[PDB]
RNA sequence: GACGAGCUGAACGCGAAUAUCUCUUUCGCCUUUUACUAAAGAGAUCCGCGAGUUUUGCUCACGCAGUCGCAUCUUUUUGUGGGGCU
């Protein structure tokens, strides 16, 4: 219609925020010797893996936070981690240009996916095919046969580092976000972008799918946008700006969107209304700089009740819902609908 | 109530012969990398191999044919007969 017309529609009909209980940080785990950069939860929900700048992958007990195992095989930072839901496999990528399949029955690297020309930044397992997708500084999403280690496909078109990656079973089966400020939705059968989304002004460092809805969120240093699938229809911006580079985004089944800032902020938003009900800043562990405070990864556990964050003060932090909270004792940041008339 | 030697196909399967490679680690050579050592594992490959009908190539061969739609003395096929009562 217009920006004015749509702004009046928006003042009338914006979905109100669903009340979400606040989250509190209940656990710091020290022990990585570099920035914790990636997290991944195992589908059983009993351990998580964190990769680091100290080049290791640590396996942690999800309920005690206990170091179960350290895995060394990367030469540089571990930048991405993906635990398979269908295979007893963990996948890691790293700044060493290397993608590794870890056999979790051996605790050993059994396959290596060779071919990234620069450091690898993002990883994604196809949820239904035995295929993995990695993006890196060579601006390219490399699509790998899990079994034969073969590079089945190269998704070309981005211009800078592919920083975020999504994989789903419906079309578009790969979503990438890049430092070139675009999101490509890919047709995995054709090897071609099915859509290029140019609404972001900064680089898209975080993508997240909605667990249940056909929609994803992308996050920049400037906005978190929400997009409808298959075609990547812009739904909306979050109703506030985390004034931070967002490194990580996780979405819950309750629709809690967690976004984690390069400055160590953690904002919790209502998916579906776009409204942030919580805003936190990290505390950095003793010794750290407060410059060294970013929030590089976050995942929810499989139930959605825990959020594990991988931080630049080299900690894993764990957050649980203060779910003994009720919309009366704990509403959080309160909502004013987007009443403005603005230009879009 | 009944008949193969040799080749390529079979699609399924590893008597006693065993070499190479890859990966993840440790160990030893030790300036580095190859090229190596010897331990732990996890994976491949090579060179070969057995049976089923597929026949190609016999240079062998066939049909009143080997087989068809237990044979009289006490224990078995040489029965103990005949009558008649409720």
């Amino acid at each position: 219609n217009s920006s004015a017309a749509v702004s009046r529609r928006i003042a009338s009909k914006w979905p109100r925020p669903v009340w979400h209980a606040p989250w509190k940080m209940y656990r710091v785990i020290s022990g990585h010797l570099g920035w914790v950069r990636c997290v991944a939860v195992d589908p059983s929900n009993e351990w998580f893996a964190t990769g680091s700048a100290d080049r290791t992958i640590k396996i942690w007990d999800l309920a005690s936070g206990q170091l179960k195992l350290t895995l060394t095989g990367h030469i540089e930072q571990v930048t991405g981690l993906a635990v398979s839901s269908r295979h007893p496999y963990m996948f890691s990528c790293g700044l060493d240009k290397m993608v590794k399949c870890w056999d979790l029955e051996q605790n050993k690297v059994i396959r290596s996916y060779h071919g990234h020309l620069s450091g690898v930044y993002s990883i994604a397992l196809h949820p239904n095919l035995d295929v993995l997708m990695t993006g890196g500084r060579d601006s390219v999403v490399r699509v790998w046969d899990m079994r034969t280690k073969v590079q089945a496909m190269v998704l070309s078109g981005h211009d800078q580092t592919v920083c975020s990656l999504l994989a789903q079973a419906p079309d578009p089966q790969v979503i990438s976000g890049s430092h070139d400020s675009t999101i490509r939705l890919w047709d995995l059968r054709k090897g071609k972008a099915s859509a290029v989304l140019t609404h972001h002004k900064k680089s898209i460092r975080a993508l997240a799918m909605h667990p249940h809805e056909f929609a994803f969120a992308s996050a920049s240093a400037e906005n978190i946008k929400k997009w409808a699938l298959p075609d990547g229809d812009f739904l909306h911006n979050m109703l506030s700006q985390q004034r931070a580079i967002i490194n990580s985004m996780a979405i819950n089944q309750d629709g809690v969107v967690a976004t984690g800032g390069d400055n160590g902020s953690l904002w919790l938003w209502d998916w579906r209304s776009g409204h942030c009900f919580q805003q936190d800043e990290t505390v950095v562990q003793p010794g750290s700089l407060e410059s060294e405070g970013a929030l590089y990864d976050m995942t929810f556990d499989m139930t959605g009740s825990r959020l594990i964050t991988a931080e630049g003060d080299k900690t894993v932090k764990m957050w649980k819902e203060v779910e003994d909270a009720t919309p009366e004792t704990h509403p959080g940041l309160p909502f004013r609908p987007p009443k403005d008339i603005k230009r879009f």
